[PDB]
């Protein structure tokens, strides 16, 4: 892992994002990422300035160049796959800091805990590939026997983990140096209990145990912030039919061609393809986001509003107003 250069960082900085608000709910991504021939650029200026204008890290110790080193380690570890690629990290980045400053969930957490959910959306995908969990213990490769073997199911979320304990451990790309003792400890821990609660297999217990916790007026106030803290990283991670109808739509279809690649290389290994990931069963878009939105986000995103959350009522207001515009493609196919 070599230092980040002077030249990477000047091509970040020289980014301006002019006619761009990154705190606004309504922030248009792909529209960024059109803007300029330099996209991966305006992402990591988009973090950086998300970053910057917390004022987080500078409470902290953690100087501007720091900040930017750790950006650039982040971008590289990312692939060129559909969806899981640094604009996803940089999207939840964005969510997240709507979700703390226009939700007001900042009420609820410490700075330092602000400052770590920031930092955690940047790693919590790192060196994704485009194949989930599943894919890698149904063909028996190697990162899936290590998995079974060690008693770990969730094969990427504790390789993301590896890879954010590498960039952290160098003092020129350490978001954290500023910190020791409890402090120290408290950041790396609830980074690493939020990447792990990413894994949708946990989906419903994470949900249930935030939910127990919220309702309870003697929960555990340290156990409360760290269920806190891992179903912001939640809601951001699944948080694309929160969006506007037409930004939600071109993040569903980059997951569709992920999903339909996983599923050709299942094909071609003989094992099991769900017709989610089928190419020939050209499933329908609006079929699929409603299912995802009745199944999924709608139920959790209603709960930890109701339950706790409630300056994210827009959230639940986006979800209906997205589902209603799919019925409308239906309903005039
Ligand atoms: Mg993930
Ligand atoms: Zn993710």
């Amino acid at each position: 892992v070599t230092a980040i250069t002077k030249v990477e960082r000047e091509a970040v900085l020289v980014c301006e994002l002019p006619s761009f608000d990154v705190t606004d709910v309504e922030f248009d991504l792909f529209r960024a990422r059109e803007s300029t021939d330099k996209p991966l650029d305006v992402a990591a200026a988009i973090a950086y300035r998300l970053l910057l204008g917390s004022g987080l890290p500078q409470k902290f110790g953690c100087s501007d160049e720091v900040l930017l080193n750790f950006i650039l380690q982040c971008r590289k570890k990312y692939r060129n796959v559909p969806y899981h690629n640094f604009y996803h990290v940089v999207d939840v980045c964005q969510t997240i800091h709507t979700f703390l400053y226009r939700g007001n969930v900042y009420e609820k957490l410490t700075e330092l805990e602000c400052f770590v959910l920031l930092i955690t959306a940047l790693v919590h995908d790192l060196d994704h590939m485009g194949l989930n969990n599943s894919f890698y213990l149904k063909t028996e490769s190697p990162l899936g026997i290590l998995s079974s073997a060690s008693g770990n199911t969730s094969v990427l979320e504790v390789h993301h983990c590896n890879l954010a304990v590498e960039i952290l451990s160098d003092p020129e790309s350490d978001v954290f140096d500023g910190l020791e003792g409890a402090e120290r400890t408290l950041a790396f821990r609830s980074m690493i209990d939020c990447v792990l609660a990413t894994d949708m297999a946990k989906h419903g217990s994470a949900l249930e145990a935030f939910l127990a916790s919220a309702a309870d007026q003697s929960s555990d106030e340290a156990a409360f912030h760290r269920m806190t803290m891992e179903i912001i990283l939640k809601a951001g991670d699944i948080s694309n039919v929160t969006k506007p109808f037409d930004i939600s739509r071109q993040w569903a279809m980059a997951v569709t061609e992920e999903f339909y690649r996983q599923g050709d290389m299942e094909k071609e290994r003989g094992v099991e393809v769900l017709p989610m990931f089928d190419r020939s069963k050209n499933m329908e878009l609006a079929k699929g986001q409603i299912g995802f939105i009745d199944f999924v986000a709608a139920p959790f995103f209603q709960k930890i509003v109701d339950a706790c959350l409630q300056g994210m009522q827009w959230t639940v207001d986006r979800i209906k107003s997205n589902r209603a515009q799919w019925e409308r493609v239906l309903e005039t196919r």
